[PDB]
C-alpha cells in the first residue's frame, strides 16, 4: 500500500507524488493534506478498457482534515487521474499498477 498526500503543506495543490508506482492489489490511501476539498475522478481514457475509472472515482469531496480515501487497484496498467477542483492548476497524477 502507498499513501498520497493531497496537496503540499506549502499550500500548492498537487498530487504528492504525482507519478506513483504500485503493485497489483496494493491499496492507495489518498489522505487530505492541504487544499481540501479534493476528489479523485479517474479519467475514462488512458486506462484499462471497460471504464473502470468511474467505479474507483471519488465523486464526493474529502472535506474533513486528514480524511483518507482507500482504493485497491488490481488491474495492471497506468491509471491517469486528476483532481477536478484543481484540474486547471495541474493537480493530476498517474498510478502504474504492475
Ligand atoms: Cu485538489
Amino acid at each position: 500500500d502507498a499513501t498520497v498526500k493531497l496537496g503540499a503543506d506549502s499550500g500548492a495543490l498537487e498530487f504528492v507524488p504525482k507519478t506513483l508506482t504500485i503493485k497489483s492489489g496494493e491499496t492507495v490511501n489518498f489522505v487530505n493534506n492541504a487544499g481540501f476539498p479534493h476528489n479523485i475522478v479517474f479519467d475514462e481514457d488512458a486506462i484499462p478498457s471497460g471504464v473502470n475509472a468511474d467505479a474507483i472515482s471519488r465523486d464526493d469531496y474529502l472535506n474533513a482534515p486528514g480524511e483518507t480515501y482507500s482504493v485497491k487497484l488490481t488491474a495492471a496498467g497506468e491509471y491517469g487521474y486528476y483532481c477536478e477542483p484543481h484540474q486547471g492548476a495541474g493537480m493530476v497524477g498517474k498510478i502504474i499498477v504492475q
